[PDB]
């Protein structure tokens, strides 16, 4: 048997799982939940955890994780496997990677005239007339890493700078990246921050959208890293570290380029057009410790300043 606790979604997760199930004849039982809620039950249990795979959503879980000892160092076979953003620790292995990126409507947006950094979108707004054409997704969990990363490279007070100058912008805040992507098209409002494999499926649905990504280091071009560990308190490390080298294959890989639309790790997979060449995207990203994003204080900022 293999316990997975997934921060990962179940649309996402599951037919992976159930092909591991098919090909090896391991039984697996996956805990869906939030990459938050998982790490407050590993705490929880402590030592008497049933789960032998963290599989989150996010690598600032999984620094989390590995702050609190609660994860397995890896080997080199399987670290060597992904082509960019092994953490330090090398106490998890990344398995995707997704891109914070400006998505706009080309009818309406001139690529050459947009900022080069997201800290000056709220002045490219004032300047183009954008009030009440911006979109945002405050709620969401990659916005909110998003300004843990202003936070990181700027200060609070910058950070803070931005998103009352946001907030002025009478931007509209949308439940969903779909949802705001499709108020673009629709022409509701004219650009907003997303990830870029939500831009990627509306271009594989026919939609013409713009994606913008911002200089080089830039925090509006944060990466996104996802991934997995084995916990200490595994009773089935055989089995976890074969499925950890199964998410890191190519035919998983090519699953999540292709399925997802997410960024792949590996060599072996054919590779989109809407994507940039995974190292430039690495190239693009700014440069910050992923396992130390300061998500708390981002939360607390957005609260502060109304955005929440």
């Amino acid at each position: 048997t293999l316990t997975i606790y997934s921060g990962r979604g179940q649309s996402l997760v599951e037919p992976l799982v159930k092909q591991f199930e098919a090909e090896t004849g391991i039984r697996v039982q996956v805990r869906y939940s939030t990459d938050a809620q998982i790490l407050a039950a590993l705490q929880e249990e402590g030592s008497r955890s049933p789960a032998d795979l963290f599989w989150a959503n996010t690598a600032g879980a999984l620094g989390q994780a590995s702050a609190k000892g609660l994860l397995r160092p890896l080997g080199e076979t399987l670290l060597e496997k992904p082509i960019a953003f092994v953490p330090a620790s090398r106490t998890w292995v990344p398995v995707t990677v997704r891109l914070r990126v400006l998505a706009y409507n080309p009818d309406r947006i001139k690529a050459e005239e947009l900022p080069e950094s997201l800290l000056d979108l709220p002045r490219f707004a004032r300047e183009k007339g954008l009030v009440g054409r911006v979109g945002w997704t405050p709620t969401y969990s990659s916005f909110q890493d998003m300004v843990a990363g202003m936070i990181a490279l700027y200060g609070e007070e910058k950070t803070r700078e931005w998103l009352l100058a946001m907030k002025a912008l009478a931007p509209k805040a949308y439940p969903s990246n779909p949802a705001m992507l499709d108020a673009i098209r629709a022409g509701e409002v004219d650009l907003g921050s997303t990830n870029h494999y939500y831009v990627v499926r509306f271009r594989r649905a026919g939609y013409r959208l713009g994606m913008h990504h911002f200089r080089d280091g830039d925090a509006g071009n944060l990466a996104l890293v996802t991934g997995a560990g084995l916990l200490k308190t595994s009773k089935n490390l055989a089995a976890a570290t074969r499925f950890l080298t199964y998410l890191l294959s190519p035919q998983a890989q090519q699953y999540f380029v292709g399925n997802i639309g997410e960024y792949p790790l590996v060599k072996g997979v054919a590779l989109d057009p809407n994507l940039l060449p995974l190292e430039e995207a690495l190239a693009k990203s700014p440069k910050l410790d992923l396992e130390k994003l300061p998500l708390d204080r981002a939360l607390r900022l957005l609260r502060e300043t109304g955005v929440l």
